[PDB]
């Protein structure tokens, strides 16, 4: 988790911003648009006083005050993350019937808004979003012992510097249990029949998340051969789907169109076993990441040209 110069100084500049901002109140600010939508709704709002722009989600809860207090209280650890793989964190608090989370506006917005504009995304690029994700997954579980859980394209957020961070991962045991709808599509076999789940799960929530993007479609269930020639030339339920997780093969990268290393990573995310499955250590060190680290890849210059940015 060593960070290079660059990383250093704009996790200090944005630490020395958030200090002038002082404590977050629902008058102070002023809504520009809306950036999405869930079990809340994200805006892209201006806090007047300071002047900055920020994220803020909006989630409506009608709790006692016992309840809002309680929470409040568990989403101060979102202080205590500092990290360039992280979003940035403003503050947490309730106003009017609902709990606002505000956070580092990202201009590229969420991977699910990215992978629609693209199309599909290149391997290459997916190689940078996964060296980020990893990092991410890493600094959660040593600097703070916690899991993502809810690893998915709509909750890896970039930018225009070339930033991949993820964001929403649970922190609150109380904001869960007074909710209790997102997607379990995401979710690896272990989790969907309640068994043993550690950070392996989200490494499947990566794999799956990474083939999506790389094909340009949710990849269950898989392609048929006149589905993949109308993508490279070369319905289902939810409770179908979440079946066809936990009792068929994994999703695969299709070959031919991807190199070999990149389908062995997958490969090793999807690994439906989680004590089979690679972990985080293993794959930093993996032949695609360890490729993608030396590549040179201009992630922002892509993003820019591919969503319109500017
Ligand atoms: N979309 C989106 C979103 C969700 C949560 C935090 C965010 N910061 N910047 C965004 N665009 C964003
Ligand atoms: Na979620």
């Amino acid at each position: 988790l060593e960070l290079d110069e660059q990383q250093r100084k704009r996790l200090e500049a944005f630490l020395t911003q958030k200090q002038k901002v002082g404590e977050l109140k629902d008058d102070d600010f002023e809504k520009i648009s809306e950036l999405g939508a869930g079990g809340g709704v994200v805006f892209k709002v201006s806090h007047k006083p300071s002047g900055l722009v920020m994220a803020r989600k909006l989630i409506h809860l009608e709790i006692k005050p016992a309840i809002r207090n309680q929470i409040i209280r568990e989403l101060q650890v979102l202080h205590e993350c500092n990290s360039p793989y992280i979003v940035g964190f403003y503050g947490a608090f309730y106003s009017d019937g609902e709990i606002s989370i505000c956070m580092e506006h990202m201009d590229g917005g969420s991977l699910d808004q990215v992978l629609k504009k693209a199309g599909r995304i290149p391997e290459q690029i997916l190689g940078k979003v996964s060296i980020a994700v990893i990092k991410g997954l890493t600094y959660l579980r040593e600097k703070h012992k916690i899991m993502h859980r809810d690893v998915k394209p709509s909750n890896i957020l970039v930018n225009s510097r070339g930033e991949i961070k993820l964001c929403d991962f649970g922190v609150s045991g109380q904001l869960i249990d007074s909710m209790a709808v997102g997607t379990r599509s995401y979710m690896s076999p272990e989790r969907l029949q309640g068994t043993h789940y550690s950070v392996q799960s989200d490494i499947w929530s990566m794999g799956l998340s990474l083939v999506e993007m790389a094909v340009g479609r949710y990849p269950i269930p898989p392609p048929d051969a006149k589905e993949l020639e109308l993508m490279f030339g070369c319905p289902m339920a939810i409770f179908e789907l979440l079946d066809y997780i936990v009792n068929e093969p994994p999703p695969k990268l299709p070959s031919g169109v991807f190199s070999l290393e990149f389908q062995d990573f997958v490969n090793k995310c999807l690994i439906k076993n989680p004590a089979e499955r690679a972990d985080l250590k293993q794959l930093m060190v993996h032949a695609f990441i360890k490729r993608s680290d030396a590549e040179e890849v201009d992630f922002a210059g892509w993003l820019c040209s591919t969503i319109g940015l500017n």
